[PDB]
């Protein structure tokens, strides 16, 4: 019962990134970007 928000903290992404992920999902670092994609399937939750 995880959340895309909880993952941000786990991957120390950025309160703005995860928040922008719905506005402009093209600012995350390449490396951090690949992790998010995979991390998204794991949690499979991103309202």
């Amino acid at each position: 019962a995880a959340t895309m928000k909880d993952v941000a903290l786990k991957a120390k992404v950025s309160t703005a990134t995860v928040s922008r992920a719905l506005m402009n999902p093209d600012k995350v670092s390449q490396a951090t970007r690949n992790r998010v994609e995979k991390a998204a399937r794991e949690v499979g939750y991103l309202p």
